[PDB]
């Protein structure tokens, strides 16, 4: 996508859990489950604001734990998540190190999802004592997402995403070019 971002409606992607996600990148946070997208999709940098990532709904299924190979089940839900957040490189190279010129991270995933937990997304999502995943994405209509979004924390914040055709497509908008 413009700026050199790789943003796909579909794809293999790593999931973590994460804490606090009431001020996030895009500027609105949302009650309903949300997640933050690795820098490469999402579109910005930290401190640019919104990516095109922004308030697009994504349905994620886990199929494998990385860190424990021969566990072979149950996995969690799939589950509907808004992207609101930024998982940036910076402090997150084993799941959110994508960059145009290497673009799989640690785990040889092209995208990654950072599922909060403070609204309940990863309570679906990981089984316990199974905090990291990998599986499989899917842009989908936000009809699917339940929940209301938070209001703007500053000038700018955006998740029109959420009323965009899949990928690729133009909403929010990408800030600045993607980490080489
Ligand atoms: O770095 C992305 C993301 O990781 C989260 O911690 C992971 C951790 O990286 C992983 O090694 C462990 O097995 O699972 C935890 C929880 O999923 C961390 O909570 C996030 O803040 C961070 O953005």
């Amino acid at each position: 996508a413009t700026g050199g971002y790789v943003q796909q409606a579909t794809g293999q992607a790593s999931f973590t859990m994460y804490s606090g996600c009431g001020s996030p990148a895009c500027g609105k946070a949302a009650s309903g489950f949300t997640a933050a997208i690795n820098q490469l999709a999402f579109g910005s940098a930290p401190g640019l604001g919104a990516g095109d990532a922004c308030g697009r709904c994504f349905a994620l299924t886990g199929n494998h734990d990385p860190y424990s190979p021969n566990y072979t089940g149950p996995f969690g839900q799939t589950i509907v998540v808004k992207v609101t957040d930024l998982c940036p490189v910076q402090g997150n190279q084993e799941f959110c190190g994508q960059t145009t010129s290497n673009p799989t991270n640690q785990h040889g995933m092209p995208f990654h999802f950072d599922i909060c937990e403070d609204t309940g997304g990863s309570a679906k999502f990981f089984p316990s004592g199974h905090g990291a995943l990998t599986g499989t994405f899917t842009e989908v209509s936000c009809s699917q997402w339940s929940g209301s979004d938070g209001g703007q924390l500053w000038n700018g914040a955006c998740l029109s995403g959420e009323t965009a055709p899949n990928w690729p497509s133009t909403a929010c908008g990408n800030k600045g070019t993607a980490p080489s």
